[PDB]
């Protein structure tokens, strides 16, 4: 094992999280350097 398939949920866990945190913090850094209501 419950260990070894405990590695493997985690390990296509972090693929998937960062390059999905990284659309919803550079669409973040958008709205805040360029307030516009389009980018809300
Ligand atoms: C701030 O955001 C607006 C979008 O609301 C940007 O306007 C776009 O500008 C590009 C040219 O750089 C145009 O091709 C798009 O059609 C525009 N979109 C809209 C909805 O008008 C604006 O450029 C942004 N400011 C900066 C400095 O990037």
């Amino acid at each position: 094992t419950i260990e070894e398939q405990a590695k493997t949920f985690l390990d296509k866990f972090n693929h998937e999280a960062e390059d999905l945190f990284y659309q919803s913090s550079l669409a973040s850094w958008n709205y805040n350097t360029n307030i516009t209501e389009e980018n809300v």
